[PDB]
């Protein structure tokens, strides 16, 4: 269980990791066209792992890719500029899906933090390697480099199988929000001294 930054050579083996993480996710499955639903997803983690993720945010990966876990933090600058050449295209990726994940997208801004935060955008272990603490080993840098810059991490999440994992690393559900139609869906904040 090897931890550390991500390269641009490591992109491959973690996009592949991310999209078999989120084959069967409730928030990915509300948000996203189920026609060549995979193939969607696949090109949406690529887009955030390398235009967002390294670009401007905090990539770390467990086993070169085995997991991966893709952060925005308050140094996430040109965030913004970054979203108006990537923006249009992941509405295509959305597809018919796109009202859901405006409408889903609306339900949430409010329970945001309107300070500056470290944001878990994303985390992924690959189905085969789940359970064996991969996971818990890929967060704890962001969770321990949020701590040190005093200021709050965030996270949301459609799965409650993931609320004990998260509450482990010393995060609180902060809001409990219901999408119409749509996944039950938490937001999580871990203040520092947690
Ligand atoms: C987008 C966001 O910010 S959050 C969405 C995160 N990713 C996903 O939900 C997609 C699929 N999930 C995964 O890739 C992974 O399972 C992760 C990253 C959530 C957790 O990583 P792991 O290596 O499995 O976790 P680790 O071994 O460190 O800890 C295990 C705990 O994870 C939780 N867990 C997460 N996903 C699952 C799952 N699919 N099934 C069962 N338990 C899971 C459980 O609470 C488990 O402990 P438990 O069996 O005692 O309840």
């Amino acid at each position: 269980p090897t931890v550390r930054l991500a390269t641009r050579d490591d992109v491959p083996r973690a996009v592949r990791t991310l999209a078999a993480a989120f084959a069967d996710y409730p928030a990915t499955r509300h948000t996203v066209d189920p026609d060549r639903h995979i193939e969607r997803v696949t090109e949406l983690q690529e887009l955030f792992l390398t235009r967002v993720g390294l670009d401007i945010g905090k990539v770390w990966v467990a086993d070169d890719g085995a997991a991966v876990a893709v952060w925005t933090t308050p140094e996430s600058v040109e965030a913004g500029a970054v979203f108006a050449e990537i923006g249009p295209r992941m509405a295509e990726l959305s597809g018919s899906r796109l009202a859901a994940q405006q409408q889903m997208e609306g339900l949430l801004a409010p329970h945001r933090p309107k300070e500056p935060a470290w944001f878990l955008a994303t985390v992924g272990v690959s189905p085969d390697h789940q359970g064996k603490g991969l996971g818990s080993a890929v967060v704890l840098p962001g969770v321990e480099a949020a701590e040190r810059a005093g200021v709050p991490a965030f996270l949301e999440t459609s799965a409650p199988r993931n609320l004990p994992f998260y509450e482990r690393l010393g995060f609180t559900v902060t809001a409990d929000v219901e999408v119409p139609e749509g996944p039950r869906t938490w937001c999580m904040t871990r203040k520092p001294g947690a």
